[PDB]
């Protein structure tokens, strides 16, 4: 059976032609609202949260790790390098790389975080260490975005990503300074205006990370502080049947607007 929330999300999905996955956690009472919440979806750049968090975890026992400069060579650049291109033949610290990955969705920056963690499997291992049994990172940028229907590579479920984002930002999967740093980064994201944020009441504070990829995959994950009530975590994943489908950030905004009703 469905609730009216789920029915609205199903109708949005039907109209969009694609496949929508939603998970809301309301931390007032730790209830969840799910739509396809246990189905896998391609994460695309939403995986950058796990990678940044994994580096923050490393920094809990190496307090200057975040300030460590990393060389950016010409050959490091991939398909979308808005920050890293400014530093070719220079450096970016792991903090600068995290900020670029999270706040600009820089793919070179993500590949440096992945390298810091020893490869995609290092990101997955961090996920398992914080109780995320679902996340898997298989590939680097840009191939982690191929988003092929049903392919389990580089996927998670909405429920698992919401539980993890709660643990990382409101819980204590990270140390105190590190959790605050992740929240600061997410809150300052520059790429999210058309996605979840566009569907929320404007008085609400939010941190988010978007993703996009082939098959018109359009994603966003957010930690949200509504005005006068306990925070929320919201995941909205969306993917489409044809490889060259257009982005649909508006679907995410719509999903958020549905979920916000009654909150
Ligand atoms: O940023 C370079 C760094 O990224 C990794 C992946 O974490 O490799 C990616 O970038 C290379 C150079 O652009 C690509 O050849 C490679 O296929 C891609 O995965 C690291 O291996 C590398 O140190």
């Amino acid at each position: 059976q469905t609730s009216a929330v789920q029915q609205k999300l199903a109708a949005l999905e039907k109209s969009s032609g694609g496949r929508l996955g939603v998970a809301l956690i309301d931390t007032a009472d730790n209830t969840q609202v799910l739509y396809r919440g246990d189905e896998r979806f391609p994460m695309c750049s939403t995986s950058k949260v796990m990678a940044a968090a994994a580096v923050l975890k490393q920094s809990e026992t190496q307090k200057q790790l975040l300030n460590q400069p990393v060389e950016i060579k010409p050959a490091d650049l991939v398909n979308y390098n808005p920050i890293a291109e400014k530093h070719v033949n220079g450096t970016m610290t792991l903090a600068e790389l995290s900020a670029a990955a999270l706040q600009y969705s820089d793919n070179t920056a993500m590949n440096k975080l992945i390298a810091q963690l020893g490869g995609p499997g290092g990101v997955t291992a961090f996920a398992r260490a914080i109780g995320d049994e679902t996340f898997r990172l298989d590939r680097t940028e840009p191939t982690l975005n191929t988003a092929i229907p049903g392919d389990p590579r580089d996927t998670t479920t909405p429920r698992a990503m919401a539980q993890t984002l709660r643990q990382l930002t409101l819980g204590h999967a990270l140390g105190e300074t590190q959790r605050a740093q992740l929240v600061t980064w997410l809150k300052g994201n520059t790429t999210g205006a058309a996605s979840i944020r566009a569907g929320l009441p404007t008085s609400w504070t939010a941190g988010d990370k978007t993703g996009s990829g082939d098959y018109g995959t359009t994603n966003d994950i957010a930690v949200i502080w509504p005005q006068g009530r306990a925070p929320l975590v919201l995941v909205t994943y969306f993917t489409q049947p044809q490889q060259n489908a257009e982005s649909r950030r508006d679907v995410l905004a719509s999903a958020a607007r549905i979920i916000a009703e009654g909150l």
